C-alpha cells in the first residue's frame, strides 16, 4: 500500500537482481539459509518491507518496498555489499575473492491508477488551501 | 526499454507529483510553458528521460525515466527546487513565498517480464563463467 512519510506520500517497489560470483551451487543449505537471514536484516536496517525474496544455487530475486530516500544503486549495493561481508565471514569454505560479481539488475514496479494521482493532488489542496 | 551502465542493467520508472502554493491558476500562459521548458531542461540535465509530463494550473504530473543513481527524494526535491528558482527569476511577480509546497507524491512504475530477469541472468553466467 501507498505510504506516509514527513511531507510524502509514496509506493517505490523495485526488483533487485544479482548472481554469486563463480559457482551455480554456492547458495544452497546452510549458506542459503544464512543469505536470507542476513538479507532480512538489512532490510529492515533501512526500513524497507520485503514483498518476496528468492535465494536461489544461481541467483538472487529481491522485490521490496523502500522508503523514497533511497537510491536504487544506494540499496543494491547496501544489499550486496554488506551480505558478502557476512556471508564470506560466516563461512570460511568461501572467503575466496569476492561473493558477487560487479553486476546487478533493477526494475521499479508499480502500476499508480489515474483515481489514485487525482485524490492526492485533492488532498494536497484541501489540506494547504487556496 | 531496459536500459544500462557500467555494471547495472536498469529500468527505473517514477511517476511525480507536487502541487503549487495556494496559486491554483498560476501555471498558465506564459509561465506555464516555461514551467513544461524548465522542467524538460532538468530532466535532460539528469540523464533522465521524460516519458510524460503535465504542467496543469492546479498540479504537476511528471512521469520519467531515470538512472539508478539517483533516489526519488533527491530526484523530486531537485526538480521542484530547480525549477522554482528559475521559475522566480523570470517571473518575479511569484516572489512572494514558496512556489511550491514542502509535499510530493512519487510512485515506481513498471511491469518487468521473467523473460527479461531470465536473459538477464543467462548473460551474466554467460559472461562471469561457472
Ligand atoms: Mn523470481
Ligand atoms: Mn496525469
Amino acid at each position: 500500500e501507498l505510504k506516509s512519510t514527513r511531507h510524502t506520500k509514496y509506493l517505490c517497489n523495485y526488483h533487485f537482481v544479482w548472481i554469486p560470483k563463480h559457482r551455480r551451487n554456492t547458495l544452497v543449505n546452510e549458506i542459503a539459509e544464512y543469505t536470507k537471514e542476513v538479507l532480512k536484516s538489512i532490510a529492515e536496517e533501512l526500513g524497507c518491507e520485503i514483498i518476496a525474496l528468492e535465494v536461489m544455487p544461481d541467483h538472487i530475486h529481491l522485490f521490496v518496498n523502500c522508503p523514497p530516500r533511497y537510491a536504487p544503486s544506494y540499496l543494491a549495493n547496501y544489499f550486496k555489499g554488506k551480505s558478502a561481508r557476512l556471508i564470506l565471514k560466516k563461512f570460511p569454505q568461501l572467503n575466496k575473492g569476492k561473493l558477487w560479481t560487479r553486476s546487478y539488475f533493477v526494475a521499479t514496479a508499480g502500476n499508480v491508477s489515474s483515481e489514485v494521482i487525482k485524490k492526492y493532488i485533492e488532498e494536497q489542496w484541501r489540506k494547504e488551501g487556496e
